[PDB]
């Protein structure tokens, strides 16, 4: 019997993991997956970069929070975001978190408070010279420090099957044992049309860059706009290091 | 922190237990608690003595099974049930389980087939001669054996807060580490009236003895009826849920 060791001394067997993925596919809406997750998991957080998918989840959690509670939000500040991502964060904190006496948890690369700090520590243009090392220092390390310090056992992610590449192989529930977390992907089965429809119907704030072509937004230096025909994440071009953690299992 | 070891290598922390009890209170219907349990726990069964509360659960599970599935049913035959309890067991099997390709699981005292076998093993009238011996051999042992053999991690029980006495302090979810099971009490917040209303509205088969005054039904020798201003359970004074005292026998 394979068992998974998680933060806060939680243990999950393969049978439990398999059982959840078998039963949860029977749920008709992401709101149902989210409601179940809320009831089922203590130490439950959302991670977001304020991508459109995760904004939908924030709004869904907000509607569900009246009956239940609002799971806290974790955002990794890579120090290389578009300013527009950061202003959206403030907008989101004001709208959804401040009213509930919460602040968004923000984690940064260790010992750095700015892009210049980062370049001082590791050299200029690191994302060009060593994408792996950059990925680890900008996002993987801060996220891992966060899970451990904030005692996170489970997280919502904004990943979907229709985003393609490695994400078409996604399950509703996953285990990242290296980080000591369970991941829930409640909009796994939602298309981008569905995500946008929800954003529009519920007037949730979204990144201004979307009105300029940015259907997917990462770092200012590694993100380009895309036309309505191209892949959702074509302006980003390999799975992001925070989801594929095993390549940084040494550090 | 406190962690509980269940059957099937399943482990529950106190924080998980406390979180479930805190959130499940916010649910509005027993059906929602039931739906959640189905999704959450593998190796989920229902235990019943075919008491009125557990019958509601059976029908509720029946309707939910179309979308989900039907958790199997476990009945401990103590060999000292009222005949009509056994007659009701047949009606329920035929109505709810047969059409779903199931039989009701029936566990009896070890090495015994009937009341006469029991009496030839341990002597006549064991319940009045040694109640600890009786409760163990007739109820606790067979139940324990069933949890182990059927690899049960979690059960629905038909206990409610409104049933009075110690049941006033009941939680939605509790843990029985000695048996290696989690216990879910989905109708915890329902009154007998609510239970009776569902039984009536959905034409669920119930014990005939309930019309003859009885409100709670146990063994034939240890079950009295109740009057007007008396408690629903004030007529059979369990062990099946107080298995903790038999620890020295169960810790194997
Ligand atoms: N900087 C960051 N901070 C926190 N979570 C992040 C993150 N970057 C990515 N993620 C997680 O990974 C998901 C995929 O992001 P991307 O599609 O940009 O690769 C994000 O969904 P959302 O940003 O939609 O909530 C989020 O759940
Ligand atoms: N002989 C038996 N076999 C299986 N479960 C039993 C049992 N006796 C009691 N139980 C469980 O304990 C609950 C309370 O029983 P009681 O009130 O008679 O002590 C029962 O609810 P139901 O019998 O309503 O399903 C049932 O879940």
């Amino acid at each position: 019997m394979k068992t998974y060791h998680l933060n806060n001394d939680i243990i999950v067997t393969q049978e439990q993991l398999d059982h959840w993925n078998e039963q949860l596919i029977k749920l008709e809406t992401p709101q149902e997956i989210i409601a179940w997750s809320i009831v089922t998991f203590p130490h439950l957080f959302q991670t977001t970069a304020f991508g459109l998918t995760g904004l939908v989840t924030i709004d869904m959690l907000s509607k569900l929070s009246e009956k239940y509670y609002m799971p806290e939000l974790l955002f990794i500040d890579t120090l290389h975001h578009f300013p527009q991502t950061l202003t959206l964060k403030n907008e989101i904190e004001k709208k959804y978190y401040q009213p509930k006496n919460q602040t968004i948890h923000v984690y940064k690369p260790d010992g750095c408070e700015s892009e210049a700090d980062f370049a001082s520590k590791y050299g200029d243009f690191l994302w060009e010279k060593d994408d792996d090392k950059y990925d680890y220092l900008a996002k993987v390390e801060p996220a891992h420090r966060a899970y451990k310090e904030l005692h996170i056992s489970a997280v919502f992610t904004g990943r979907r099957k229709s985003q393609g590449s490695a994400r078409s192989q996604l399950s509703i529930i996953e285990i990242d044992e290296l980080n000591g977390i369970l991941k829930i992907n409640p909009l796994i089965n939602w298309t981008f049309e569905q995500v946008k429809q929800y954003i529009d119907a519920n007037n949730v704030p979204y990144n201004e860059l979307l009105d300029l072509g940015y259907r997917s937004i990462g770092d200012y230096h590694s993100t380009q706009p895309v036309k309505e025909g191209e892949d959702e994440r074509a302006g980003r071009w390999t799975e992001c290091g925070i989801h594929e953690a095993s390549r940084f299992a040494q550090f």
